[PDB]
């Protein structure tokens, strides 16, 4: 896709912490932009529009070539159409947000290093620390920050077609090998582009965008994931239809990534009161969360562990009570039994595990921090019973919220306003990042 700048982009201010040995840290005043998926896309002459609603215009876009090179992606007003708001250390997320005209639903976005370049993390045996708000989040909803194996330019010097780059939040991928992704490749994903059946202002196309996935955090008042995803091609990689796995159908494990990755959520784990409203991480306020990633002898990921602290208490992650699968963090012998524990394939340790997961953290990857619905499973997977047929057996529920919840249509009108805030982002060696750690 092409930039225009018929919208003046302005990248809400955003400042972390950078860490070093013994817990100094600087301050780095850095910034956020929005995904390209969520932008206005039109033609660079006209402000005549290349896509509306959840369809192209197939009267412009003929090719998805030509399409990539004659529309662009415009500046996004951050505030007032996306409730997106940023204070000093703070980010904002707005679930829907209604204008004059239209309404916005979620929002995916992305730390900036600079107007053009994404901020790179090199999280293997290191520690990644931020503060999160989900009070306002619940049932069937995810207040994400995550890591992907995106490109630092998004995709800039890799492919001619796309001229708009980082600066505007191109290059998505993630280990669901999403297709429902507009650009990808510096093609528009027009072929076959199908609306969806249930969100007005999203489709699916030919091609789905895959890569390697640290999923931090996501999670609700209800639930929490923390959750590696190895892909056998570690950064960005382009999937053609149904090979590009990622969805529940016979061909979910086809693709190069792993879709379900290792999951660490404590209830699933066995510990139903660990996590959530008025538990002993309560939800109902800020909490700070600290992952660090430990290397063994040999230099690859060994180890995942996670530590809250709360009203300045250190409370170290539930230990899971699974039978056979004990600790309370993330090895590669603790995943090998937690999937044999709970009957699901093992298609983390297919595609290569905890090694080929570090192999990603060693490199650079890509902060992005969102809130979005689910219109393939209303979130079930986090925070409820999943897949629905299951529900008496170790793994099925992974949270309180009943099966009736997270469907968008009655979240986005019973909880337009909820939101997620991020905030106080530290980032170092392991034991840096917070004192009594
Ligand atoms: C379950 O979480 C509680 C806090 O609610 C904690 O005291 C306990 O250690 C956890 N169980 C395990 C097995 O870690």
């Amino acid at each position: 896709q092409q930039a225009c700048s018929l919208t003046t982009e302005r990248h809400p201010s955003l400042s972390w912490k950078k860490c070093t040995a013994g817990g100094q840290c600087q301050t780095v005043q850095a910034s956020i932009t929005l995904d390209s998926n969520w932008r206005w896309t039109h033609q660079v002459s006209g402000s005549t529009n290349c896509y509306t609603g959840n369809k192209w215009d197939t009267s412009i876009c003929t090719d998805a070539k030509s399409c990539a090179q004659n529309c662009c992606v415009d500046g996004a007003d951050y505030t007032s159409t996306y409730g997106i708001t940023t204070n000093g250390d703070s980010l904002s997320l707005k679930f829907v947000t209604k204008g004059q005209h239209s309404t916005n639903v979620g929002s995916r976005t992305y730390l900036m290093d600079g107007e053009d370049k994404y901020q790179t993390f090199e999280l293997l045996g290191n520690e990644f620390t931020f503060d999160v708000d989900v009070s306002n989040i619940g049932c069937g909803l995810n207040g994400a920050l995550y890591f992907v194996s995106m490109d630092a330019d998004g995709g800039l010097s890799r492919y001619p077609g796309n001229k708009a780059g980082a600066k505007y939040g191109t290059g998505y991928c993630d280990a669901q090998c999403p297709r429902d992704i507009k650009f990808i490749n510096g093609e528009a994903n027009i072929e076959g582009w199908t609306g969806s059946t249930n969100d007005p202002n999203a489709g699916a196309g030919r091609y789905g965008t895959c890569c390697s996935e640290m999923d931090i955090w996501e999670a609700n008042n209800m639930a929490t994931a923390f959750t590696p995803h190895p892909c056998t091609i570690i950064g960005q990689s382009r999937c053609e239809g149904d090979s590009c796995g990622g969805t529940y159908s016979n061909e979910r494990y086809a693709g190069v990534c792993d879709p379900d990755g290792c999951d660490f959520n404590s209830y699933r784990q066995g510990n139903k009161t660990f996590y959530g409203k008025g538990m002993t991480v309560d939800t109902t306020k800020k909490i700070t969360v600290v992952t660090q990633f430990l290397k063994d002898a040999n230099g690859d990921l060994g180890e995942i562990k996670r530590f809250y602290v709360q009203d300045g208490k250190i409370i170290p992650n539930s230990e899971s009570t699974i039978p056979g699968v004990e600790g309370n963090s993330i090895t590669q012998d603790w995943c090998d039994r937690q999937k044999v524990a709970f009957g699901d394939i093992d298609d983390f340790n297919r595609k290569g595990g905890m090694k080929q997961m570090g192999k990603a953290l060693a490199g650079p990857m890509v902060l992005v921090m969102s809130i979005w619905d689910d219109h393939a499973s209303n979130m079930l997977w986090l925070d409820s019973t999943f897949p629905v047929d299951a529900a008496g057996k170790p793994g099925a529920e992974r949270g309180a919220c009943p099966t009736t919840s997270g469907v968008p249509a009655e979240v986005e009108a019973e909880a337009p306003n909820s939101n997620v805030v991020f905030s106080n982002i530290r980032f170092g060696p392991i034991g840096s990042t917070v004192a009594g750690l």
